[PDB]
């Protein structure tokens, strides 16, 4: 399947088609959309957003807690979504 992903960014809302294989980050990349990162590997904060509905999963992630994850965490580099989805990026500061 393959998913609606609406990215809340700093400067403004973008949508963009993901498949259910792909992850958010490197969709974004291919479709000319800079987000945020670092390791690329879900061991840090760098790609960190925030779900404001829908789902993922990023089963495989391992920098954010459950506290973290139960809160809407998501890291956008190792993260495949699972229905169609809101995402607020750019979200590391208010995390970290
Ligand atoms: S870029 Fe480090 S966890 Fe995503």
């Amino acid at each position: 399947a393959t998913y609606n992903v609406k990215l809340i960014t700093p400067e403004g809302e973008v949508e963009l088609q993901v498949p259910d294989d792909v992850y958010i980050l490197d969709q974004a990349e291919e479709d000319g959309i800079d987000l945020p990162y670092s390791c690329r590997a879900g061991s840090c904060s760098s790609c960190a957003g925030k779900v404001v509905s829908g789902s993922v999963d990023q089963s495989d992630q391992s920098y954010l807690d459950d506290g973290q994850i139960a809160d809407g965490w998501v890291l956008t580099c190792h993260a495949y979504p699972t229905s169609d989805v809101v995402i607020e990026t750019h979200k590391e500061e208010e995390l970290t």
